[PDB]
């Protein structure tokens, strides 16, 4: 059973998203057999001129971007003649689609999100710019073409069809009020069209980077309306995210993202200030199209650079602007990291790394999170690792509800999802510590190395000058046998009390040398025996305990479609609702009891090396000094002035 | 290819009505073969609960009544699962079907007229008194159904479907000024839906009643939402409908309905008061349901007795309660005749009428407006005729237009059909002013022979009188021939002066019964050779004229439906439309030069008539009061006193 046109050809089974208004089936051009989604305008619809229609679709043609869904034609369908819409078919689905997965259950990776920022601002500006405004963006109408290089594409749709029919042909019997309600109604295209979809961008934004809506009543926003009115008006500025965690409790007010979002620290930090006034429902404090424009398009235009704070065990995604100057890096990395710039010292593939006041963020070492920029202070500070959100499997309902175990299934797969992946990054994390920890030891016997180098140096121009004044002394006091022995004396006695000097840095200085060595006291074995390794297989361990509870979540989801099962249907059902338990419970305790605690105490362990380290450098700078000292100390006796003679 | 459920099945062709959220079809149950109207909710709906649908269900059962569509199940599709409705079918369409007939072009027929009304307000009455109150009530959702004994009943549909899947899941991306418009949306529940729905109830009433909207800009009430909002806010209290006739023009403001509007007198009076409060748009001069429902039952309640003025040449329907006087009745009959109680004389098959102050209306003498109770009065008034419309054809435009020669040829149809009533009105008042005519000149011939039977009556005693005084006289003359001749004389010589008036009286009322004979004078003739006759046919050829436009009409109209013609169909098409041109100007050129033209002479004649007859009946009068004076003055003779003896 499938309906045609003149070129095209699709099953009533080959239904896609399904509207109201009209409804969008995947179908083929018969000519081709290429893939295309065809929209047909339901059962009323056409009784608009085809002057209209074709001004639209010429207008709608002029729209070739790369962020709006291809319109390829107008066509009629044949045997029942109401419209229908060759549109580009987009087999991912749509950014609904995409939160829908457990995987995304506590928001979106970065790169998705910064990909999904950039679509959504490329579109909504191409639409701006041109004709029509798009009304109300949501995840929904937000559809995710896969590109030529594997990274998505995310295309508008939803836009050209701003068709009023709706109101309650019931226009000629209405009681004037309800078209007082119309007047009500295009009070909205004044202002209110301009900036309010400005609303449903950032509630689609906050979506996507958190998982989850940012005003939530009890139990849901459709299914208790009235609290869900109250806390959106009521909300004042600055304020991104209002939540009813109790029944009929108040609010939880915030201004940041939840915990359980690992969007980097610094793309977090420059998204909430547009997610604020973006918020807001009041006059020119609500920014407006032009400056979220510009300040969006400057967010998504800067480039990353990984830092690595060995010091806090913390990893950090530094937004610059490219053309910018090391110094608002340095500055960047000390609103992170709270160390100052004077402070930071960078090291670079396994050796220091040192930049100037204007080197552009261009020509910086290219940086992956797998190899950043390790950055380290001089400043005593504690560490302050992972911080991420402590998420608790949800309780298992004993019972046998095909819904509510699927709805149960997709929870517990998320979570066990941000299981896997807070682990991952504790396994990340503790790998860039000891990598590194082992360049950190290797860098400080090179600066011992170069220490030693300058000591000896001196140490020959001491030797030199002791050993040319008893020269000297000595072919004198056996040519002219006569005396002033006090002068060369005193002299001497001075360089021998440097010597002193020199050798009690000698003798300290293989005592720093000594701690360096395998053997002890500062080695950095520690990280050999604690925290964990790939070589455990922690994550893929996890990963199997999580395909294991997907699988069995999939299936629920195909029960829940089903709306009743068979017999054994049902049992297996059950018996893999508790499977489901064993795996999600055993996953989460082999999280705590294998991933975290290893990871924390190695992380202690960090701690207290880390204070070793910066101590025994503190003495190393010490004694350099010392040897700088003395060396000047040194060079006022090359050439001392003699008696004058007749 | 058909749908099904359990126990019903439809063809996809065997559509309906054709809504936007759910479709109505004509379907059967498989088992008995029955017919039933079937609703498929579309493509979305369901997803809610089997507790809601039964309660809503079992509500919905307790409607059983006559104004109200009946609900026989809610059923489910086989191969789809989404919700069907299983209602009563109504083969015969709805109010809409029947005014988009051009005999009811101008209006319904009377009876339509209330059969309308008191089915439309028992089924807002029983929707009231139960759940539910009806939002908006139209021709388009009054469905018709023909009951056992012929005549229509009107049902109410659409009430239960009162979801609200517009707004614009958008619900949790919305920005708070679109909930103010949901604040906006809700404050109607609270008075303004149970005083909101009598506006489309009252501009339904004024649909049916003038066969046009109350509220028209200059062409189209939606091809022009702007001065429709101005007209519509902007009117005053009392006015029932304003017109925008001109472009740009302003408007026509009237409280009375169209002069094309052929309700009667009575019924019209009773009718433009209800659609004045009906249609306001404030506070508690808007009436409210419960008096709304009180004055309309009042008005259907009443029974109509018909009358029919001879002096205006005017048909009328009194409205009266039955229950009431007669003196009422006279004031009825007063109100629209402008005749005063005691002015008013009655006549009814052939005879006088006589009722007194309070003969309620149940017994009073049946009358249809074949056989009315004739009226006139005694005071010498002009005559008035029908109140008709002067609607003429619109131009035929010299082109080829499927769509518009469709609605050219209803335009045509239903002018045609408004001059055929018109004549057959024309015809029915000349018909009753012949009968009343004769029936009139037959009953001044019985005052006559009464006035004679009363002359003679008093002769035969002014004759006794006088031929006993000469008895006597000459029985003592002869007897005592001694003499007081003086007495005798004097009172002899009165007689005789009496008896010559009565000679007078007696070649008058020969004068005045000799102009009633044939012969002329005041003979009825006039109305025997002015006027239009049944023998004549002029409806029935009008009829045939009609009949061959409403032809064209049909077919222009599936022509229109076959969107586009072949060569043939057109050219014929084309030949049929000009011969739709000549059977319409004959048609109009017949009722003017034939039906009119006569009418009126007739009417002419008939006022120059009445005057006749009005002056012979004053005469008539005037000497019956003669004759008793004549009698109450021979009585003083019958037993004079004489002279005392001895
Ligand atoms: C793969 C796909 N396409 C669509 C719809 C469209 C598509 O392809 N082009 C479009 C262009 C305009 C509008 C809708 C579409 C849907 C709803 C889905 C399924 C989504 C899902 O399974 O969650
Ligand atoms: C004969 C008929 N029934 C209907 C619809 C209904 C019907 O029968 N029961 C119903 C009960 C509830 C709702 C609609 C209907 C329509 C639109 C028409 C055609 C009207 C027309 O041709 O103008």
């Amino acid at each position: 059973i499938c309906q045609s046109t003149s070129n095209h050809l699709w099953l009533l089974s080959d239904i896609l998203g399904q509207g109201a208004t009209a409804n969008v089936f995947r179908g083929r051009h018969k000519k081709t057999g290429d893939l295309y989604a065809v929209k047909v305008f339901n059962n009323i619809s056409f009784l608009r001129p085809v002057d209209v229609q074709m001004r639209e679709f010429e207008v709608l043609k002029k729209l070739n971007h790369k962020n709006i869904v291809k319109l390829f034609a107008i066509e009629e369908e044949t045997t029942t003649r109401h419209k229908v819409l060759i549109m580009e078919f987009c087999p991912c689905g749509s950014l609904y689609t995409v939160l829908e997965e457990p995987s995304n259950a506590y928001g979106l990776p970065e790169s998705e999100f910064l990909i999904v920022l950039r679509d959504v601002v490329g579109g909504m500006n191409h639409l701006r710019e041109n004709g029509i405004v798009h009304r109300d963006i949501k995840p929904g109408n937000i559809m995710r073409v896969i590109g030529e290089d594997g990274q998505s594409v995310y295309k508008l749709t939803d836009f050209g069809a701003a068709r009023e029919l709706e109101d309650d042909g019931t226009e000629e019997y209405l009681h004037p009020d309800m078209y007082e309600r119309a007047v009500l109604r295009k009070d909205h295209q004044k202002k209110y069209g301009a900036t309010v979809d400005l609303w449903s961008v950032g509630v689609t934004f906050y979506h996507a980077a958190t998982g989850s809506l940012p005003f939530r009543p009890f139990e849901g926003p459709r299914r208790n309306k009235e609290v869900m009115y109250k806390i959106i008006t009521g909300k004042p500025s600055g304020a991104i995210s209002g939540v009813q965690k109790a029944e009929n409790g108040p609010i939880d007010w915030s201004g940041d993202m939840p915990l359980s979002c690992s969007l980097s620290q610094g793309l977090q930090a420059l998204l909430t200030p547009v997610l604020a006034n973006i918020l807001e429902a009041d006059q020119e404090k609500c920014w407006g199209f032009d400056q979220f424009f510009a300040e969006t398009s400057d967010v998504l235009h800067r480039m990353v650079i990984h830092v690595f704070s060995l010091q806090h065990m913390t990893a950090h995604k530094i937004y610059i602007h490219s053309y910018n100057t090391a110094a608002v890096f340095h500055e960047l990395v000390y609103k992170q990291t709270k160390i100052v710039s004077s402070n930071q010292e960078l090291i670079y593939e396994g050796r220091r790394l040192v930049l100037e006041l204007g080197r552009l963020a261009q020509h910086f070492p290219k940086t992956t999170e797998e190899n950043p920029i390790f950055v380290t202070s001089r400043e005593q500070l504690n560490t302050v690792g992972l911080r991420y959100e402590k998420i608790s499997l949800p309780k298992i309902h004993p019972r046998y509800d095909l819904d509510g175990d699927a709805s149960m299934a997709k929870a517990v797969t998320g979570v066990v999802c941000y299981a896997c992946r807070t682990a991952s990054t504790l396994l990340l994390y503790q790998e860039l510590m000891r990598k590194g920890v082992r360049w950190l030891v290797e860098l400080v016997k090179d600066d011992y190395n170069e220490t030693v180098h300058k000591k000896t140096e001196v140490v020959i121009t001491l030797d030199f000058c002791i050993r040319n004044i008893e020269k000297t002394v000595k072919v004198y006091e056996k040519l002219m046998k006569v005396n002033e022995l006090g002068e060369i004396s005193d002299i001497h006695t001075k360089l021998l009390r440097l010597s002193s000097s020199q050798g009690t840095i000698e003798s300290s200085l293989q005592d720093i040398s000594s701690r360096l060595s395998p053997g002890g006291l500062l080695a950095d074995t520690w990280a050999h025996q604690e925290g964990t390794h790939p070589r455990d297989r922690n994550v893929e361990k996890l990963q199997v305990l999580l395909n294991c509870i997907t699988e069995i979540y999939y299936q629920f989801k195909k029960d829940k479609a089903e709306r009743r099962l068979a017999y054994n249907e049902e049992q297996i059902h059950k018996f893999d609702k508790q499977k489901l338990y064993y795996h999600a419970t055993k996953a989460m305790s082999h999280f705590s009891e294998e991933c975290v605690r290893k990871y924390e105490a190695f992380k202690d362990k960090s701690e207290e090396w880390m204070r070793k380290m910066l101590h025994l450098r503190k003495q190393l700078l010490s004694l350099t000094n010392q040897c700088f000292d003395i060396e000047e100390e040194v060079s006022k006796y090359q050439d001392y002035t003699n008696e004058l003679q007749e």
